[PDB]
């Protein structure tokens, strides 16, 4: 039997039951003294009453997003407000879950008169990498804000500071002051050059898709920024920092490292990201001769073009011979072989011929069209190759098939990886691994 | 013996004359081959006539800049389209010393049609860090061409990019073409990657205050734009490069090292590094006690060692005193006249923390082994500002960030408080400064309006 932890009370909650939870919600933690998740937005009386209104009542959020689940009770803490580092895909409510920090905190202060916020600045900055992220952030955060106005004491402004807009119409918009500042870093660079603001009071900072702010070449900018931001600041003010990346890099260690105090370290569910519509088919194949027989009826009920993958040219010689002979299809071969290889690039792409036969080495860098079939006649010995390789199909939203021919004669640990791959990547919901190559590669044999 | 170089013809000169002659200027080259700098603008013949009256009778300058003199025959050298690495301050005359050449270089081929401009996209592109910067490039660019194109058929346009620009804004500003593009980094690379120009046509290419772009954060926005502009190069096009700072790093080395060719390296003047990160502060006090009265709150928060300028001896037994009495911090004092053994010994209380504070006159302290401080304090300013540029030397060294206080009464020199004006406006590595307004309104200094919004 037993009793469900969404069955049980706070206080009833073991230490078994938080980790079944953390669990349901992908979220794996560490760091040190990390705080459990929420289990709901009401119980620990974390956010304050009008805010909560606002969350459950206007904007109708019943319970919290993962990330809101578990950035919130770390983050928010008068004991602490501790550094954060997130990593998590791009959505599932991760405005918010910094966002809410960043409310709860002014709310426990009288409000800001607006001719101090206007001397003093924000006391929340929020860094992103583009003007669409930036605006998409500071829609999100009024729509919370907007009605919060309304319900409560705190009028708070969020103002954005984005490429294409002059410095003049940011000074303008700066005239009641700001509490919330969005920005991307090279217009906030700007804008501090051209002194149109102040930043000695900020108590929260937020690094939003750090990892895409490297990857655009933002490294040096935010760094700068980091440090202007410490030296700045009023001594008597203390400051929270807050980074969410897609991904973990040697880059975002440093960083962590350089400008973050002991900071609470979560992933919260899995990198998200592009699934090409493929269905794959990993299929046992004593010797060519039976890979041959089992094709044939494959490329029958496929349009043309499609490709077939090889490691030898002999074979690939060898195949051209049993198609040519043994059924109505042109092919082509790819090598090593061609210069002017582009001229069967052109067959191919204008359906002269019907099948390519290439390694990899011939056929990398060049435009294959968007093929029905893709055939590993012969298995690949890297896992990059075969993504590679199966990647020239179902691309731009149309669907796909990946047909892989596996011997006695494959690298074991190539067909592990291979096996938890087409598990893992299965859209079409109908990926295929034969019990055959399970049973010779001993792979796949246990139960969940 | 041997005549001056100024009452020699060009072809008179010898190496000594040349020796002296960049001496006169300032001027130190390397890279090999280099060409000897103008010992005027009309010798040479490189620039012609009607741009020689435009910058004489119109923008005003008869004789060029040391930068000017070095950049201009190293750059306009038919043979070679040399590279060109200058270390310069501003404003030393950099603009036309990269403008001239690239006026110089259009005014050769026949004045391309806004269509083929289009097709093509700019001739010149020019990078600045900054949208003053960028727009002054175009100003000055802008008072040559608009010339040009009334007493010519060269129509040449002249477009820039900053970041405040909207896509809109920059596409209308492109509609007739463009054939030198002067544009802040993140957004050329905004511009590019929507497609509202290209660069198959860049011959030359200028990175101006290159070591601010850097310091700013912009090292990978320009490096990519030398990589696009390289890769999409048509093949007959031969890109000359030309990089201004005003420093040298070995991140300057290492672009100048990827992405130049043999370029000549001249350096204008006295090279400096980057300068000290420390915030100076200029405050008022009607009289000693009032500045005392400010300072108690300033030593109670900075970490020793302190130390503290006065010009009269009286003055640090007085501060001594108030020190002991009012605060918590103990004092020693150089004043000048004790022994070596004496000073030797505050100096050994001061560098093992037994002392908080030295309190020193003018030159009480030059010469001896003082350790860095995280605050100098002006309790009385020298009269000249050799003193204060001494004094707040004491703090900031081995890149720290330091503090420098300075009161000022009633009684001080009005050109002092002038010069000391600019040089806190001048010198805000951190654009921290304070120059108190009680100060300005008291000596009517740092007080002409701007007439503009931002700047
Ligand atoms: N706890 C929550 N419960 C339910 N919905 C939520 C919660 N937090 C956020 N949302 C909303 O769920 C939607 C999808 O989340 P998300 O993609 O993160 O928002 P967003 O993309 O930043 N804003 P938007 O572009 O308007 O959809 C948004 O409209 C969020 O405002
Ligand atoms: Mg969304
Ligand atoms: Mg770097």
């Amino acid at each position: 039997m037993g009793k469900h932890w969404t069955e049980k009370s706070l206080h009833e909650m073991n230490e078994r039951d938080w980790r079944i939870l953390k669990e349901d919600y992908a979220i794996v933690t560490k760091g040190g003294t990390v705080e459990n998740p929420l289990r709901n937005w009401e119980e620990l009386n974390i956010i304050p009453r009008d805010l909560l209104r606002v969350i459950i009542q206007e904007l109708r959020f019943p319970s919290p997003t993962p990330i809101q689940r578990i950035t919130i009770p770390n983050v928010c803490n008068m004991k602490q407000y501790r550094d954060f580092l997130g990593v998590a895909s791009t959505g599932s409510g991760k405005t918010l879950a910094f966002v809410i920090p960043i409310l709860i905190k002014m709310s426990r202060s009288p409000p800001r008169p607006p001719s101090l916020k206007i001397i003093d600045g924000p006391k929340a900055l929020i860094l992103a990498p583009t003007r669409e992220l930036v605006q998409q952030i500071q829609k999100e955060t009024q729509k919370v804000t907007k009605i919060w106005s309304k319900e409560s004491n705190y009028d708070c402004k969020v103002i954005s500071i984005v490429g294409g807009h002059s410095l003049e119409e940011i000074s303008f918009s700066l005239s009641e002051g700001c509490d919330i500042l969005v920005a991307t870093p090279g217009r906030l660079i700007d804008s501090l050059e051209n002194h149109l603001l102040v930043m000695k009071q900020v108590e929260t900072l937020v690094l939003d898709e750090a990892d895409k702010m490297i990857d655009l070449g933002f490294e040096d900018q935010v760094t700068n920024i980091l440090t202007k931001v410490d030296i700045n600041a009023d001594s008597a003010v203390n400051r929270q920092t807050l980074m969410f990346t897609a991904t973990m890099t040697p880059v975002i260690e440093k960083i962590a490292a350089g400008y973050m105090q002991k900071p609470v370290y979560a992933t919260i569910g899995v990198e998200t990201g592009s699934e090409p519509l493929i269905q794959q088919v990993v299929e046992y194949a004593d010797n060519d001769e039976d890979k041959f027989k089992k094709l044939k009826p494959i490329v029958a009920k496929y349009d043309p073009p499609i490709i077939i993958f090889i490691n030898y040219k002999q074979t690939a010689d060898w195949l051209a011979e049993k198609f040519q002979k043994e059924t109505n299809m042109k092919v082509t071969i790819l090598h090593k072989s061609q210069e002017q290889r582009e001229h069967s690039l052109q067959l191919f792409r204008t359906n002269k011929v019907q099948i390519m036969i290439a390694t990899n080495v011939a056929a990398r860098g060049l435009d294959i069209p968007n093929v029905s079939l893709v055939v590993n006649f012969q298995i690949s010995k890297k896992m990059d190759d075969y993504i590679h390789r199966i990647g020239r199909t179902g691309r731009a939203a149309n669907e796909g098939t990946a047909v892989s021919f596996v011997s006695a004669a494959e690298d074991e640990s190539l067909i592990r990886e291979l096996y938890k791959y087409v598990r893992k990547h299965d859209p079409l919901n109908s990926n295929i691994f034969s019990e055959a190559v399970k049973n010779k590669y001993n792979v796949g044999k246990q139960l969940s």
